[PDB]
């Protein structure tokens, strides 16, 4: 029923700036209000949106009463501007970043990273988006008519306690399994409708759950075609009835849009510990899509970009990541994260091959790398499916083990470290992450 909010497509000013503000307020959930968190407003955030190539200057206020981060998570830039949790703003504080695209057009994001606590602080509210734009897709006739027929889609859960407030503590249930909970929100909003013009519809879908994975699909069965995933562009559009989605991911599909016929994007059940709950044991819709008459913008096109080979692995540094839970401690390499001490230095520009196992247990541990988009090599025992085998910033790991072929193209430094972690937040919080320099 209400109508889906459309985050800011916030470009720079005259200056060259881009302001964000970070800050407390009020947001309104079946009638009921909480107080929530957001960027430039009280939930969520806006769209960022960068060229390659353009450096921009972004200038962060935290107005909360507690320390914050912002990470950019899919960027590639250095250490010094990632917004890991050595990244501190203080409260009242002011940061200046400048921000130096140098990656292909992709829908990447942005998200607190502060140290132990950033599954509260996504739960509380602050999530925004980045749009990089570049020459190559703007020649591609995708639609492009931000929040008509280029939308941004936000799927998150939260569970709220009776008195309507958002309800997080990272208790031994929450730290094990994930903070879930069972009201679906969709840009902020509780089953959104969202008025699309006839014709082809783009949405650029965004797991912002702290634990949920999701799984994509529309009420009618109709396809959805996979364009993009985290890093961008896929070579050609993958066709898809269902599209998992893992915590932190990114894809962005085309949907047809016909006169007559309003359908649902809806989510799918899924096999994961805590998941499966009501009401996410049936299919649980997302939004409504609205068939609307008014001007469409573009169409699918048969072939996207161009990906590069996979490069040969002989003589490539392999490194050994093995995920692990034991009682209440999550690690890596048998060590809780531990920010005055980077585990390995990896190398500025070349290729490694980094090999992460989940052996050991059956949770699912979507791993994320800053400081690069990369090539998944295999995924949890098998190749990659076709639409997640371009650029990715997170591979699945559950049960088994994932090869990823990764590359650095910025310093960070062990003051500026860069994160590697599982991005299900409370195993994040909990110790499930290492930090990693790059270079000097
Ligand atoms: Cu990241
Ligand atoms: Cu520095
Ligand atoms: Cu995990």
């Amino acid at each position: 029923r209400p109508t889906l909010p459309i985050p800011d497509l916030l470009t720079t000013d005259a200056r060259n700036r881009i302001q964000l503000t970070i800050g407390a307020g009020q947001s309104t959930f079946g009638g009921k209000t909480a107080t929530t968190w957001g960027y430039n407003g009280n939930l969520l955030g806006p769209a960022v949106k960068l060229q390659r190539g353009k450096a921009v200057t972004v200038d962060i206020y935290n107005q909360l009463t507690e320390e914050t981060t912002l990470h950019w998570h899919g960027l590639e830039v250095p250490g010094e501007v990632d917004g890991g949790p050595q990244g501190i703003i203080p409260p009242g504080g002011k940061r200046s970043v400048t921000l130096n695209v140098d990656q292909p057009a992709a829908t990447c994001w942005f998200h607190p990273h502060q140290h132990g606590k950033t599954g509260r602080q996504v739960a509380m509210g602050l999530a925004g988006l980045v749009v990089i734009e570049d020459d190559e897709i703007l020649k591609l006739m995708l639609p492009k008519q931000w929040g008509i027929d280029d939308v941004p889609v936000i799927v998150q859960d939260k569970k709220f306690s009776a008195d309507g407030q958002i309800d997080y503590q990272l208790d031994v249930m929450t730290a094990a399994v994930g903070w879930f909970g069972d009201t679906l929100l969709t840009n902020g909003a509780i089953y959104p409708q969202h008025a699309a013009p006839r014709g082809w519809l783009r949405l650029r879908l965004l797991n912002g759950c702290n634990a949920r994975s999701l799984n994509f699909a529309t009420s009618d069965n109709r396809p959805l075609y996979v364009i993009a995933s985290d890093g961008g562009l896929l070579p050609e559009p993958v066709k898809v009835s269902e599209l998992p989605v893992l915590m932190g991911e990114r894809f962005e599909v085309l949907v047809e849009v016909n006169d007559n016929k309003p359908f649902d994007l809806v989510t799918l059940p899924v096999s994961q510990m805590g998941m499966a709950i009501a009401p996410f044991d049936k299919p649980h819709p997302v939004m409504r899509i609205q068939p609307i008459a008014i001007s469409a913008s573009g169409a699918l096109p048969d072939t996207l970009s161009s990906l590069p080979a996979l490069p040969s692995l002989e003589g490539l540094t392999v490194r050994k990541l093995q995920l692990s839970m034991d009682g209440g401690a999550n690690k890596i390499n048998g060590q809780a994260f531990d920010m005055n001490k980077p585990m390995f230095a990896a190398a500025k520009g070349q290729y490694e091959r980094w090999v992460i196992s989940g052996v050991g247990d059956m949770m699912l541990h979507p791993f994320h790398i800053h400081g690069t988009q990369f090539r998944i090599l295999s995924e949890n025992g098998k190749p990659p499916a076709a639409h997640r085998a371009g650029w990715k910033d997170t591979v699945k790991v559950e049960g088994n083990v994932s090869e990823v072929l990764v590359k650095f193209n910025h310093d960070a430094p062990k003051e500026h470290a860069y994160m590697a972690h599982c991005h299900l937040l409370e195993h994040e919080d909990t110790g499930m992450m290492l930090g990693f320099t790059v270079g000097h």
